[PDB]
């Protein structure tokens, strides 16, 4: 009988499960409940702490993903079903998962505690390129992630009321947070030193708890992966959510005919509908046709989020912070397939002059037809105004620099330059195990799998050269994790990587190469999108 | 009293003088009256052609140069002093000067007419650097350049009456151009094959004329030299034509106030004024502080130009009709010592930001605040956004592209989609006899001492190589005016020099080097000119 897998916290005793790795054996507790199950009155509502329990609860295997979109563009292609949920939907979902080392650190440890993406629409803990076996294996670290609620349960917002405040899905993120601070000791980890990382709406979650001062202080360091805090896409207006989750109610029968429209009474009635029912309209309350755009995200509400982000990043005082942000190399071809014109996975997507013209406006939402002349003049070789190739990569670059890479830049610039030390990179290697076509190239999310090691799973057919180069990522993001910088503190004889800064913008390319450090995170492109853009909206 | 010194034309008879280069002799006839002297009551008014003479008229000197502004920012320097006037200063100017080959020709030869550049308020044909002895020695050529009257003599419009029509500087070059269809058969040239050059404001003249159909019989081919008849400086409304004629006539004391009031009163009261004393207010009326900006310009009056340059350029037919545009490397350096804060050629003109942005409403001026953050947005290095170095060259490319490169790009495209045979080039090469300073590359106008065959006087200290480079030259435009092609017609060891077109947009580079072909006259820089830059204006 293994006694490291039987654990006593706070709540209870729990009884974890032993996983193989090439490399030894890893004690993992999946499934531990840290919040009441929010079904029934409370839907749409803040969490409340899981009761104590009695007995043991079994923490052998995933829990229930949180209510979610399916993605049924591509049925049975690997690319999309290795996002979409695997296991049953149920608002009973406030689940979270440990993986500590085998045997258990007599020392603290350093904790790694990762926030999925998914446009804050969809995502969940337990999808296989998420298993942390292989980044607690062999960097001896223990990795946390939790459920949070997505969608409209847990972004729905009637700002003003109580019913449904809003920003609930960052409160559940919080909530596990703090059962963090309270129950790590118990698995080796260090409460003391705690580093978030995610990635797309996971990592516009670490920057918006960076921006929250309660959430400020349950963690020390940060790691932004593809996703920012400022991003056109993570927060709306208070106006706008209420627009939005009045829409669903309409479509879902609420409020009844004849009868007033207040937010206790809306909120009432949205309570009663089954929870499928809500998702299956989630989609037909977006505005305009668009990429990159969702419905339920984080609202400024002036509770959680005081201030707009942009706004809370300029006046922010971020001295004795550490922060790991990055992009990959085609940020923007991932979401061409969902709304582009001429677009397809299954073809080259040689698009037309007229296809771009229509494309700029569907990848750039609500912006005048002078605003979107400008788009169209920086992102034209006007020498081969008709290529079909360049005008595919120029709006895969539209996208991609409108939505990430300078909301990215925008705030690694602001952190460095007000007190933080951060590094950047740009991850440029495409995994030979790509199931999407070749001119998308490096795709928004894929990284994940050699961050977590999932090229050391030997019942996948990857490269002995990604195994090495996901060896090297795992120990970069742990050697941040552990003393705030990815370089390793007892080697001199490895390329080195410097701090991003302000004025040298400094960064390195992630790829099967040693490290190569480069200038400006695309300046020329960016300069138009956080300098000339709102000017020139101001305006009109 | 050599046999081909004395030629008898349709006015009377004209003694030459005999030249010498150093490959043979060539005669001259300078000093050649083409028209009454504009004088006293003939002021501002269209030239009258010249009545018949008795005698002989001694052609053996260059005549008076018409009454001008004379720079004095750097006296004693060569780089100013080689344009200034180099012969008396009168209103009776209207005179031409002839070049043939000697013997004469007995077979008709090409013409090549030359109008001087100076922005529309200086120049001469007698400059040093225009002597045609050079190009018509070795090519065997006619040459014929004429004075036309600049600045207010030649420019002030007050439209709509008769005292002051405007435009009769441009008269002047035509009815220097009717003379030599009535007179170059004599001096061994054809009537038939006329080709017009021109630099700056010379080239300007040589598009206007182009667009003009009473000027269009006149000639056959076009060299349109750094300019561009659709430039933002070479012509001006009626509106400000008017203000600017006023304004003048206000600092000389016309009219008599109150006395009035019309444009009869107020012409009169002008041309009782003396020459000089209209010269020394000509840069008093301009409406703002800025540089490669005119007082009298030519204006769009409805006569010789029915409409704007860019509204006969866009709507005219260019069939069987062959020119040569072309600019050289560094545009705009040249006028950036006039003006620009920050800028000497006695230092290195390493401008702050602070400098470059007030160089920016110096050098596009009447422009708003919006369209000027567009300009630096574009010109900026925002990797190096205070770079001494780069904000010096950056200033540069705004003037040239601006004024210069853009323009004639925008001629030349719609030249060469609307019938126009077009070739294109940039020079690159700079002189090694250069005064002006080293940042400032190949300065503008720079490439016309090249075209004359300068080099090869043996006084002037010129490198072998550039010798050579001359007479490549000097063959290439030579070609061009017997043939309409530059390239030689049978030699095919020489790189071939293809033509421009508005898809593949090819032309060539001018240096010692031989030929090499390239794309794209500063197709994304002149993007934001020609096609963005127009509607930020429209919406204020
Ligand atoms: O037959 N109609 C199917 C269909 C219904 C609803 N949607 C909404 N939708 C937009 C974007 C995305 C992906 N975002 O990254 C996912 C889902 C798409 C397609
Ligand atoms: C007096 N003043 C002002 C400007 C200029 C500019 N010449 O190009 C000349 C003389
Ligand atoms: C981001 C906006 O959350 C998008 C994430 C999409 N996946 C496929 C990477 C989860
Ligand atoms: C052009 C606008 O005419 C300027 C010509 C200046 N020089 C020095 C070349 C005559």
């Amino acid at each position: 009988e293994d006694a490291e897998l039987l654990v006593t916290v706070r709540g209870g005793r729990l009884r974890g499960i032993r996983l193989k790795t090439p490399g030894g054996p890893v004690s993992a507790f999946l499934g531990i409940p840290f919040a009441e199950p929010p079904m029934g009155p409370r839907r749409f509502l803040p969490p409340e702490p899981k009761q104590p329990w009695s007995g043991v609860v079994d923490a052998t295997t995933f829990q229930s993903v949180c209510y979610q979109y399916v993605d049924t563009l591509y049925p049975g292609f690997e690319g999309t079903e290795m996002w979409n949920p695997n296991r049953e939907l149920s608002e009973d979902c406030l689940y979270l998962n440990v993986w500590t080392p085998y045997p258990r650190p007599t020392s603290p440890t350093p904790v790694l505690v990762w926030i999925y993406g998914g446009g804050f629409y969809s995502g969940a803990s337990s999808l296989d390129v998420y298993d942390g076996r292989f980044l607690v294996q062999a960097e001896r670290t223990v990795l946390v992630s939790m459920n949070y609620r997505v969608g409209a349960f847990g972004f729905l917002a009637l700002p003003g009321s109580r019913e449904a405040p809003g920003n609930v899905g960052l409160l559940d993120q919080r909530l596990a947070l703090q059962w963090v601070q309270e129950n790590v000791a118990a698995f080796g980890g260090d409460p003391t030193s705690v580093t978030l990382f995610g990635e797309s709406a996971g990592a516009a979650s670490v920057g918006m708890h960076l921006l929250s001062p309660p959430s400020r202080g349950l963690f020390h360091r940060a790691v932004l992966q593809s996703g920012a805090p400022n991003g056109p896409w993570a927060t709306v207006g208070m106006g706008e959510a209420r627009r939005r989750a009045t829409q669903l109610a309409h479509l879902v029968g609420c409020p009844p005919g004849g009868t007033g429209g207040n937010d206790t009474e809306l909120v009432a009635c949205l309570r009663t509908r089954p929870a499928q029912v809500l998702v299956n309209h989630e989609w037909h309350v977006l505005p305009q046709e668009s990429v990159f755009r969702f419905s339920f995200v984080p609202v400024v509400d002036g509770d959680f989020l005081s201030d707009t982000p942009e706004a809370l990043i300029n006046a922010g005082d971020f001295h004795g912070l550490q922060v790991l942000v990055g992009v990959v190399k085609d940020e923007g071809s991932y979401f061409l397939v969902y709304g582009a014109p001429g677009f397809s996975k299954d073809n080259e997507s040689l698009i037309s002059r007229a296809e771009f013209l229509a494309g700029v406006r569907v990848g750039v939402p609500q912006v005048s037809d002078l605003a979107a002349e400008a788009v169209v003049l920086h992102y034209t070789d006007w020498l081969h105004p008709e290529d079909p190739a360049r005008l595919r990569e120029a709006l895969s670059d539209v996208v991609g620099d409108h939505n990430v890479v300078c909301p990215v830049a925008q705030l690694a610039g602001r952190l460095a330059a007000q007190g933080a030390r951060v590094y950047a990179y740009v991850f440029e290697h495409r995994a030979s195990t790509l199931s999407w076509p070749l001119w998308m190239g490096v795709p928004h999310g894929y990284e994940i799998e050699f961050i977590f090691g999932i090229p050391l799973d030997p019942s996948r057919n990857y490269t002995a050269e990604e195994k090495i180069f996901a060896q090297r990522l795992m120990r970069y993001w742990a050697n941040f994790a552990r003393t705030g910088d990815p370089n390793e503190p007892r080697d001199p004889k490895a390329p080195q990587w410097p701090p991003y800064t302000a004025g040298a913008q400094q960064y390195v390319s992630l790829d099967l190469r040693p490290l190569e450090v480069r200038r400006g995170l695309r300046a020329q492109a960016c300069a138009f999108w956080n300098r000339f853009l709102p000017k020139l909206l101001s305006a009109t």
